């Protein structure tokens, strides 16, 4: 596999030359959040079919694991924009809201939870390209009976390892001590699981207030 | 504050002495079970399942360092996920099965007279075949399921008491994950083998989080089941 055979500063190389650019709003906040996340979500799509790996897998496959990531995949790059902003949610340079004016307040709280751990750890870039990554890949994973699916889940699962090395790598060269790099990483991952919470509960606040990709769609503006 | 100054190997032994008891469901159940008496028996049986998770809670080195505000918003955040993981742990050595208690072992066709549970029951089923897979072992699940109880509500607290805890917490977690570490290097891991073993391990609790959060809309809609703040307090005081 051509992903499996890359160093970590190949692989860093990789996703940040593959980063989306960072939207603006074009100008009631649902209508333009909704408007901006569907201009993301052709972004998002272009830059999976860069993740290292991601397009061995079959188009079903692909497909499921932007299904199950979508939304945590917004939220990552949202609570990274807004870490240089404490309290606020820097949506889009012309869309930084705040709690009151942000609320609904409940996901708003934790989005600031989340970005305030990143500037607490200093998160550095190449690690976020790395984070989000693991999301496109990890989290639609456990849930795809075949042969073919069993080579699918094994290659997720090695291209996984390779973005673990390359975080690793990252935190060895900046000077990070073994017992620090293996701490860091942990801390790093487990913050995984708030993001899949958040993605969980906006999913289920979207309902009680259509606007989620369907499998469909995915797999249209996969295949073209 | 004794809790930062343990060894890993005294974590270990400290986690399991503090694992709880494989409690019976009720014995007389009539069956087929009708939708209403499984979620009976399942109610029950995590009823009773909580009390010995509370008992457990409180010998996690770190948690007790808390103010009781704060043990039980962690209780709130993780309970459901805490019970999922014992029980994909106690149906490691039954494919195909979860093994609710000794005497309650259920096939994924039967997950399916309750009706959006087949759906929990196929991604509960696919935990365990995974930690059957990567050959989880015990000392590695009790490591676990404390990250669980301490990270699943930290991103939710906070005020100097605040962040003193929050550091408190993540101090706890960093010495669980050296403990992790230590127990893959004993037996034998490479260094690379060890981290990328510990990713592994720690990616599938994201999945567990989104079992429980599943499963938690359920029991809220389509309540009272759920555990309420004046119940996990008082089970706390109850020293
Ligand atoms: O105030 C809020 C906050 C959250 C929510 C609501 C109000 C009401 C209902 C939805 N929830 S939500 O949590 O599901 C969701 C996540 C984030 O906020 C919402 C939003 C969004 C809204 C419309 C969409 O079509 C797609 C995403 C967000 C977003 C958008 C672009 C990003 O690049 C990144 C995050
Ligand atoms: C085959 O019928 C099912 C299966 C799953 C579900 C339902 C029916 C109803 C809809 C919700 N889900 S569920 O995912 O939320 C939750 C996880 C597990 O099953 C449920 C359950 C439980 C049931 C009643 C409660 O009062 C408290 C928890 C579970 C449990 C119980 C004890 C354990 O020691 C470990 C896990």
């Amino acid at each position: 596999s051509l992903a499996l055979s890359l160093t970590a500063d190949q692989m860093v190389s990789a996703l940040l030359d593959a980063e989306p650019p960072i939207l603006y709003s074009e100008y009631s906040m649902m209508g333009l959040l909704t408007n901006l996340a569907d201009r993301e979500l052709v972004h998002m799509i272009n830059w999976a079919k860069r993740v290292p790996g991601f397009v061995d897998l079959t188009s079903h496959d692909q497909v499921h694991l932007l299904e199950c990531a979508w939304l945590e995949i917004l939220m990552i790059g949202l609570v990274w924009r807004s870490m240089e902003h404490p309290g606020k949610l820097l949506f889009a340079p012309n869309l930084l809201l705040d709690r009151n004016q942000g609320k609904m307040v409940e996901i708003f709280d934790m989005l600031l939870a989340t970005s305030s751990r990143f500037r607490m750890m200093n998160l550095q870039g190449e690690e976020f390209v790395c984070l989000k990554s693991i999301i496109l890949l990890n989290s639609g994973v456990y849930t795809f009976s075949t042969l073919k699916s069993l080579e699918e889940k094994d290659h997720i699962h090695r291209v996984l390892d390779k973005i673990t090395d390359t975080l690793i790598h990252l935190m060895a060269k900046a000077g990070l001590t073994l017992q620090q790099q293996h701490q860091r990483l942990a801390q790093l991952l487990l913050i995984l699981s708030h993001i899949r919470h958040m993605s969980n509960k906006g999913m289920e606040h979207l309902y009680s207030m259509n606007v989620v990709p369907s499998y469909d769609l995915l797999l249209e503006m996969l295949d073209a």
